[PDB]
């Protein structure tokens, strides 16, 4: 079950999600595709005709998954003019840390006992010799892609970012921040 | 879950919905088709005048679904615009390329990919035969109004969808398949 | 099917699914497996009790046999982070992650039920592919225990030695048991 | 299909605004969570009137049923437990945790008691772990049914050894429920 | 699938009228469904007719006797028409309804037979299964006896395999008092 | 399955030490091993009436009928037939390890005997239920009867012992009589 | 496919598939998981070995991961019953009940080569049912554990406290290893 | 179906299959997956040959994509024990533990046809449960490959470092690349 | 399989016929190595004939085969009935110089190596130069025996392409169409 919430000009009803966006919070809390590409696309864009001065809170505890649909969030957030901030708890793990290191300069958190990895794209491909050459031509040029904006996004070389995400690399959120993913640890209030 | 916003109580789709926005964000089949075809509907009624938006993030699908929405954007009165966000692949770089001319756009990030249709068949000879000439018909078909999208020759487009060919947002634009990418 | 509950306002009837009904009155239910969409829904229970109320206690029950180690790290942070005390109460059981959120609660106000039981061990996993690859899940998740283990000393009082003796294997521990340990401050006694 | 009634309410929401709770399926940690939930609810209410548990279940998980337990002898308000049907396992463990004077079952309703069920594999030292904790489990169980019936720990540990069926009459013998219900 | 009527679902709407439908396999949903069904009507009133609708192949012997008990305990007449079809616990319910007020419709088909049930595992444990099957039976027998009027020695000779029964030979039977009639 | 030659007639390796009157039972006691063993026991008598025969046993059991099979035709035959367990025995296993000549039942120091009640399933009206129910229950008792007359322990101690699984050493085998003897080095 | 060999023999030729061949010079093969097939075709095979000649050394070759305990046990009380010297070879690999037969070999015969791997861990079993039943397994396991414990301490001259320790996990040795351990007597040099 | 051949003897006709009389002139073919069972054919094939005659030569002609790293290293065992000189010869592709012993063949009797290919990469493997056994489980299969990787650099002439590095994926060669990375001697010309 | 007073393929390979009719996978390339190198020790002189009637396979099973052939001293003709397919066809060209047949009604089949890859962007990107490599070698080597160009064979090869028995003479697959 989601829970629902009531307030008390009239009582309304929210299941807690959507009370949440009401306060300008999105949550990525699942496996990135296509449909929670759509949803979150949407609710910026929607969030961005309320009122365009009014950060963005992005919550990511997510996997990963798709690297286009987590480009269409990727590019709507650079897009709409508010700050997107993006929050990792739990963990961000593939595009989810591509969409954590993509927030707002300066407002791009995560919890003290947050997970970040960063790793290289995965693909598959079979047939003709000529298919699997577009397809590691495809890959290869996502993954360029990817780095090229981590590199601009953290302030480290294409050549350090190749290097680790060669293999799975996990990152505590305080190594995330050195790293350059992040900007700061949000410590307890 | 699919979010709730309250202004009326609206599942956030319907409200973009109420925007003149259409989201296209799955795979083209004709569930999806006949749902793009009344919001189409619909909208034109609501008013003739306003430009309607088509996002597009789909991997394509079905060629006779994408057709259903191709021809119900040519039909109504108001520029429909077509917006690349993430992927438009198959149909779904099709329908992106027949928004109206000037307005069709993808995001720097986003992909697009054109290739040939699809398909299959099995029995008699004469069955294979008849659904080789249905496919080959309907490449000529598509390529042939491609051609009169982005201005390439069918020649051109003929080599080009031969195999997987993957374009990004800037080279989906010298093609002539999108017009304008959408800068911050 | 959730049962109903309704109420008389003065407005009308609002009319609550159980679990909704007792989040009007800081009550979260952590009553499943844990994974991400728990998680999730839970961090979004805590964050919006806050906003209700930054001072008032948050009561966490906890009857689950634990899950991803990730998403219960959200709700520890979220429990953490939060000015309002989140109370944590075991009933039935509390095994894994489960355990560890229980002992998370604020000091002195994680409790059992006479009956409860707790039970700890150390993380569970799994790694396929190169050496190299084997390699960085072992690493990985055996920094995973020393940081569970690192947090539980802090909150038990025990040592890190005695906690990965203590973890090794399944270790299963009564109410009263739980409280000499340290996981929980008290057994709550019947009224 | 649950019916409606009505304040449009369910059937069982209806009975629960009554203050009677169903406990009429296996008990897992979500039926155990419903019912606890139940529990305070009712207390929050009023914590003088008495709350009516019918119980038609053939059990479940046991630290599920203690979660259940616990919360009945927590509570302020006496618990009836009402056996409807049947009662097995921790739903005959349940049966017997009422409140003192105010356990029933109507007359053909079947009670069932038995040992803890379990697995475990993989290491001797793993298999050891494993079987004391359903051996203390089990002791755990057999003393407060004791407590709760009258007949010794002996007695309860021989007679749960294998399946034990009882008539609600034989029930009442043996201290599981106080009172055979006879129609109105 | 359910149609509304103005607003109510079908089911709810004879449920207002003191209707209870048991028109599936007798499970212990059911049963809680159907015995929540009989302690509401009590409740608005303990002095009027409740129809219990029977339309059922059975299914389980506890759940049925769930509502058997239930129906015997409330204040009510609880009337049973059986309807389509009544075996097993269906057509024990049947039987159960208050004395003079249990019917079917000419084409509805009553079967009775014995238990069924399953054991496997050590002779000792196929012992006790035998033997619980053995006076659920027994049980079962006893109360049809009581509430047809025939001898338990009969019952149990003509439940010891399949008999399906037309309505008007439940009625000489005494599983129904009567068949209602256009 | 390897093979020998013999100085040349060339034999798999069972084959060739049927020749000195070994019988392998070394598998699930099912009716297609009831039949080769029954066979093999029967062959052994008409090639010589006087000699012992050998039937090693390392087996978990199986089919009750056919592992009676086995035992009436072990009890027919004139030969003795020692038995000697080695690994396990267990099921009708251990029953046909008791049946053994008297004097000349065995089982090496770790090999492991084992001795329950007998398992099988019932399921339709509880007519049938109840017939397959006495069915088993006097299978049970026969069983036992059997193994009394053969431990020497009473019915109502095998009765007790049976009722749950009961794993035993080969002293402990000894002691209750299921064998004479343990095998030393 | 299990290749053939062919001898001229002094009556006649005589064709061998390999295995066979081997066992006429006294070699046992242990290639494969233990179970009561495999237990049943060793005794066999050392049963007939024992009566062609009571003196002679037999050859058991040991490649194993291990496997059933009892058939294991068929194996090692059929080995220290016949006369002849039983030596032991692991290569390749001998874990679980495969390392417990490679040091129940004859004392001084008992060998590895030298990328040979050993292992040493504790029984694995399972049980469900009833509490009583979970019981009756965990204790059958943990004897069939002291059991397995006690005679590898004989076999090895460690400590059972030791031995204990040492195969509470999964723990491998190389050839060397296994020789200080007392598991081998010796490692064979080319 | 695997073909028959007969040969004239004076002790009359003697029937082989293609193997059987190919393991006459002490040729050993491994063309499959390295399992338990092929690892036992082979080691007795080897030894057989070596107790027929210890002096002359053996040819194990290999066309195998590997498999289990202990059931390669039996093999392995055997080839460097026993007197006489084995012959490896790479024919279609070796791969894992075929490649491996491909390079364990006598020294100067290594060898490849000119369209056979060799690949290199890390050993695979797998493992689940606690923290703890995944440890174990991980310093396992890095201990494997350390092994591997310095009978390799011994056999080769290669260092421990380059070896780790060409290793670290799938590293596919030419016969003429094994010849001069030093896992063959030669390669093998038409005659 | 029937027998002749030998199995009928066994019969066969003493009159140095080797029959290629199935899949070509590990087995079957061992199989044809093992008979090829027995023929050539029995006589090093005369001809083998390998008939081919295979929709191809492994390609480095083929190579066992084709390298085999390269090796031994004696002439292997090639006779194409039926179908060759892949590395099938391959075989059929590798046959000794005027000595690669086929029947007229039998069918040949050329196109470019198939297989697959999953993992990491690195491990699609080893897998990809992998096959390519094994393409240019293919190409390469059909080159060499069919007198047409590198550049010609990729063209040709990058679909399935199908040819007659006469079509694949003119192509140089082949020296000669067996008639009756
Ligand atoms: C709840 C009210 C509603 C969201 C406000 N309306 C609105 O944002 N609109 C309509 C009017 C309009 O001119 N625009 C424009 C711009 C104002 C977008 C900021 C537009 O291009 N789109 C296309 C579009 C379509 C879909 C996704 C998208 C993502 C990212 C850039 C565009 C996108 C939709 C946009
Ligand atoms: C919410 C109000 C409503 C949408 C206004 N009504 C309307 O647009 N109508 C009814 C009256 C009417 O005369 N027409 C006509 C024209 C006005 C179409 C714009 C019509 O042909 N159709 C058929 C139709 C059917 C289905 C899909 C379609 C796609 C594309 C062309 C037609 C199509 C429907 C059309
Ligand atoms: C019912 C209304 C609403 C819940 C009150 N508003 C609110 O909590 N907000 C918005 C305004 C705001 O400034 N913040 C801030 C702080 C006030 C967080 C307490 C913020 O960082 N987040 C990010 C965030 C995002 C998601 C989860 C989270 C968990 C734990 C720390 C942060 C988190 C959201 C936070
Ligand atoms: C419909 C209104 C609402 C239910 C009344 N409020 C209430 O019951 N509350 C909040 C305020 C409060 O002080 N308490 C306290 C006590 C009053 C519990 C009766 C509390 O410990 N809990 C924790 C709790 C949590 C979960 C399960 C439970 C089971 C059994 C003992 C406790 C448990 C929640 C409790
Ligand atoms: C819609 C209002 C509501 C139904 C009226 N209240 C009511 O029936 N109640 C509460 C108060 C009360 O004293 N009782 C009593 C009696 C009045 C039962 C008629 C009671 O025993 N139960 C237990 C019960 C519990 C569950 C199933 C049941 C089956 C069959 C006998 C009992 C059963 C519930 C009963
Ligand atoms: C190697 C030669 C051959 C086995 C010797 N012949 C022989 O034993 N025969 C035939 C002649 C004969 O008179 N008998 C007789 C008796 C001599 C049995 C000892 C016989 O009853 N049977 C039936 C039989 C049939 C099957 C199984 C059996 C088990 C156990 C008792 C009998 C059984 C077979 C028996
Ligand atoms: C190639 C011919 C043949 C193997 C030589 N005969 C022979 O070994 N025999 C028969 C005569 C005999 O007196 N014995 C005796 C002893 C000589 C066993 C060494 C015996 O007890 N058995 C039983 C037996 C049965 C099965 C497995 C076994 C394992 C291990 C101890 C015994 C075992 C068989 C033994
Ligand atoms: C066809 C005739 C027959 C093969 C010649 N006999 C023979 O090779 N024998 C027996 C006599 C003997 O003393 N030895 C010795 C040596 C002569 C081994 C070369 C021995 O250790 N083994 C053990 C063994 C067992 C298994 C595999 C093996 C691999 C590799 C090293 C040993 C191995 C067997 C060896
Ligand atoms: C039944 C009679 C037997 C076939 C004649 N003996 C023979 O051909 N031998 C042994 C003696 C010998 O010097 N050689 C040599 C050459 C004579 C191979 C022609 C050799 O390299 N091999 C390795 C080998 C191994 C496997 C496949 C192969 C393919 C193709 C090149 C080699 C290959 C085996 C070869
Ligand atoms: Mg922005
Ligand atoms: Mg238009
Ligand atoms: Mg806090
Ligand atoms: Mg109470
Ligand atoms: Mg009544
Ligand atoms: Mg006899
Ligand atoms: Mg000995
Ligand atoms: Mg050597
Ligand atoms: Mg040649």
């Amino acid at each position: 079950l989601i829970p629902t919430v009531i307030e008390t000009r009239g009582e309304r009803a929210y299941d807690i999600y959507s009370r949440l966006l009401k306060d300008r919070i999105i949550m990525l809390g699942s496996q990135i595709d296509d449909n929670v590409a759509n949803s979150i696309v949407s609710q910026l864009l929607f969030l961005q005709a309320q009122d365009s001065e009014k950060d963005i809170y992005l919550y990511i505890n997510s996997p990963g998954g798709s690297v286009t649909a987590g480009f269409a969030i990727y590019d709507t957030i650079q897009h709409i003019k508010p700050d997107v901030q993006t929050i990792c708890i739990g963990m961000a793990a593939s595009m989810g840390s591509f969409l954590l290191a993509a927030g707002a300069k300066g407002k791009r958190f995560a919890l003290p006992n947050a997970e970040v990895m960063i790793h290289q794209p995965l693909g598959g491909a079979q047939g003709q010799a000529t298919e699997i050459e577009i397809a590691a031509n495809h890959i290869l040029k996502t993954r360029e892609k990817l780095n090229r904006i981590l590199s601009e996004r953290t302030g480290q070389s294409i050549e350090k970012i190749q290097k680790d995400t060669d293999r799975d690399n996990f990152l505590t959120a305080e190594e995330a921040k050195e790293y350059g993913l992040i900007d700061e640890v949000m410590v307890p209030e």
